[PDB]
């Protein structure tokens, strides 16, 4: 009887309409609405189900020590619903009156106080989010939403939206064994199982959103064992060789994203490590310690086979130079799926250094500063070469 609550990310997708077409209770099925605490001004209760996120209902009576705001939606006919998507008001006072704690009750008739509890839940992350509240699929003629706790008490609702059960969605959420998404569930643990699943999924409205995870599972099933090599590191200048770059350097355009685990100092942000300028650099905000190592992750648009990583520090004084480097590969777009491919060391030097290791396929690369000059970490450039 505990609701599973999460941010409703689908909001920002071009698959939304198509998704709503199949799973949203349509507006022509929502008959009427009322609520026990009136309205403030002309933030009327119809504005809670008017289909427009930019209009809201606000109560005229705030939650106090002795009053709980509730809203009751009547459907045109009995309707099987498993999820509510809800936001608080989204204007100047964004988030005010969010239902931090709520309960959902069903009735199968049009009148009377015969409500039975369907679900309870909380959300503490933010009050400004559009949230998906998921429970056992239940029949409703009337649905009651109680504002058990309402941020700053003046309960509000941009919208309530209602969804039927999405069984293929629920199945897809069982693709992996846990949230680190690094192990395929037994259900899907062969390429043939996975293909069957994908085929099962092809006509679904958000099919294209499931492709990534399916591809991730495919890469995990076909992964080889970790077997890292001692990389060779030396000073190089072939990066100056434009013609050679055209043939052997991975285009900067193949970088999807870069992040790092230690924030940054001042104006030395992480993008400066990949701007094809040896004079700009990223510098961490967090020192290497007994408990911490600086790590940089780069994700690629398209898988790429590389045999060399080229890198440098800030050139002024070589502060943060990677004196010892661990290189990891992942063939997935996300999940804890990195395996160690190489390790090597080099004394701090001006200019750029290559780490050469065995040809490896990368969807993402992690670059770990195992040991670093003055325990800092900087990158003027980070470049990727093919065999
Ligand atoms: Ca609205
Ligand atoms: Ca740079």
């Amino acid at each position: 009887h505990q609701a599973r609550v999460s941010k409703f990310d689908l909001y920002n997708s071009d698959k939304l309409d198509a998704y709503n077409q199949e799973f949203q209770v349509s507006r022509s099925n929502i008959k009427s609405i009322n609520n026990n605490g009136g309205k403030y001004n002309s933030s009327t209760i119809d504005k809670a189900i008017d289909g427009n996120l930019e209009t809201h209902w606000e109560t005229g009576k705030p939650n106090d020590a002795n009053f709980t705001n509730e809203v009751v939606v009547t459907f045109n006919e009995i309707t099987n619903i498993d999820r509510i998507v809800y936001s608080a008001r989204r204007d100047s006072a964004r988030g005010k009156g969010f239902a931090k704690e709520f309960e959902i009750y069903a009735s199968l008739k049009d009148e009377g106080d015969d409500f039975n509890l369907v679900s309870s839940g909380e959300y503490t992350e933010s009050t400004r989010d559009l949230v998906e509240i998921k429970f056992n699929p239940t029949d409703f003629k009337r649905l009651k939403f109680k504002f058990k706790k309402a941020d700053q008490n003046w309960a509000s609702a941009a919208e309530f939206m209602f969804y039927k059960e999405d069984k293929l969605n629920e199945k897809f959420n069982g693709l992996f064994t846990d949230s680190s998404m690094n192990k395929v569930s037994e259900e899907f643990n062969t390429l043939e199982k996975l293909n069957a699943f994908e085929n099962e999924l092809k006509d679904h409205p958000i099919y294209d959103l499931y492709k990534e995870g399916l591809n991730n599972a495919r890469a995990i099933l076909t992964e080889t064992s970790e077997n890292p090599t001692k990389a060779t590191l030396g000073q190089i200048t072939y990066n100056l060789n434009d013609d050679y770059n055209n043939q052997y350097r991975m285009p900067y355009k193949n970088i999807k994203a870069i992040k790092n685990n230690g924030r940054h100092y001042a104006a030395q942000n992480i993008e400066k490590a990949i701007d094809n300028d040896v004079n700009t650099y990223w510098e961490t905000g967090t020192l290497n310690s007994s408990s911490f190592n600086n790590e940089v992750e780069v994700e690629f648009n398209d898988l790429v086979t590389l045999d060399r990583i080229v890198y440098g520090s800030r050139q002024s004084d070589l502060k943060g130079f990677a004196e010892e480097v661990y290189i990891y590969a992942s063939r997935t777009s996300k999940g804890d799926t990195y395996k160690l491919v190489a390790t090597g060391a080099h004394e701090a030097t001006k200019g750029l250094v290559e780490a050469k290791f065995e040809p490896t396929e990368f969807k993402r690369v992690k670059f770990k500063f195992k040991k670093s000059k003055q325990n800092s970490a900087t990158l003027n450039e980070l470049m990727f070469y093919k065999p």
